[PDB]
C-alpha cells in the first residue's frame, strides 16, 4: 500500500521533496500529468527552479521540458543524462520512468526521421536538377 | 492511500479482475511493466483470450499487443477503440492511460513518417527515370 499523491494540486506538486515522495510512483505519475497541463513558458519557468545534480531533479526537469518546445539536441541531452543516472532510480519508480523514457526516445526517433526526409528531399531535387540541366543542353543542341 | 499491486507476480497479473483492481493505477502500471517483459508470442498468447468489449479488457489487450509486432492498421484500431472508451476510465487511472496512449500515438506517427519516406523514395526514382528516358530519346535523335 502506497501513498496517493495524485490528488495533490498541480500548483504545489513541484515543491514537494524528500525520500517519501521521490520513491512513490504515484507522485511521479502526478508530475507528468501536471506537466502535460502547462504551457512552454510555464514549463521552462518551473524548470528554472530546478537543477540536474541528481536523478530526482533531472527527472523533474526532463518531465517539464519534454513538451516545452525543445530542440532534438536538447531532448537527447536530457535523455542521455537520465539514462546515466537511471540505475539510482528506485525499483518502484522505474516503471514510470521507463514509460516516460520510451516516449522521449520515440520523439527522438521521430525527429531523426524528419531530418532523413528533408535530406532525401534535397538529395532528390539536386539529382533532378542535374538531369534537367543535361536535358536543357541536349534540347538546345537539337534546336 | 492506494493499494500496491507492483509486487504482484507477472504470472498472475493477467487474471486479476474486479473494480478494486481495475481502478488502481498501480495495477495498470504493473500490467505495463509485465507486458514489457514478454516476447511477442507470449504477449499474443495472453491477449488472444481477451476482447475489446469494455475499457478494462481493451486496455489490457492493447497493453499486451503494443510490442507484439502488430501492424500500424492494427495498432490504429486498438488506439481508436480505446479513445472512444476513454470517457469511462476513472480519473485516478487516466494518467496511466494517457502516457500509454501518447506512446502508441507516437508509434503511429513514426509508422506514417516511414511510409511517407518510402513514398518519396519511389516518387523520386519515378521522376528521375522519366528524365533519364527523355534524355536518352533526345540523345538518339541528336545523333
Amino acid at each position: 500500500q502506497l501513498a496517493d499523491y495524485l490528488p495533490t494540486a498541480c500548483a504545489d506538486i513541484w515543491s514537494l521533496r524528500g525520500q517519501a515522495v521521490e520513491t512513490n510512483p504515484l507522485y511521479w505519475l502526478r508530475t507528468i500529468d501536471c506537466a502535460d497541463r502547462l504551457m512552454p513558458v510555464q514549463s521552462r519557468a518551473e524548470a528554472r527552479a530546478l537543477t540536474d545534480d541528481n536523478w530526482q531533479n533531472a527527472f523533474r526537469r526532463g518531465i517539464l521540458l519534454a513538451d516545452a518546445k525543445i530542440t532534438p539536441p536538447e531532448r537527447r541531452a536530457i535523455v542521455t543524462r537520465l539514462e546515466a543516472l537511471s540505475a539510482q532510480i528506485p525499483a518502484q519508480v522505474r516503471p514510470v520512468y521507463q514509460i516516460w523514457h520510451d516516449g522521449q526516445a520515440l520523439q527522438l526517433a521521430l525527429s531523426a526521421e524528419r531530418q532523413r526526409y528533408s535530406k532525401l528531399q534535397q538529395m532528390s531535387d539536386s539529382e533532378l536538377d542535374a538531369l534537367r540541366q543535361q536535358q536543357q543542353a541536349l534540347q538546345t543542341q537539337l534546336d
